[PDB]
């Protein structure tokens, strides 16, 4: 249960309480992740900007 917040400042482990970790980010330079964090209701979409949640192992 461990994630990392954005990825120059990490977050380490956010069990209890949580659910799951979920990343958000939008067209780059070759599809890459831009923020990060653990939540519960991470649903839904865009078109420019994806934000998808994952639920545990390489993400919380």
């Amino acid at each position: 249960l461990k994630c990392n917040k954005l990825v120059p400042l990490f977050y380490k482990t956010c069990p209890a309480g949580k659910n799951l970790c979920y990343k958000m980010f939008m067209v780059s330079n070759l599809t890459v992740p831009v923020k990060r964090g653990c939540i519960d209701v991470c649903p839904k979409n865009s078109a420019l900007v994806k934000y998808v949640c994952c639920n545990t192992d390489r993400c919380n």
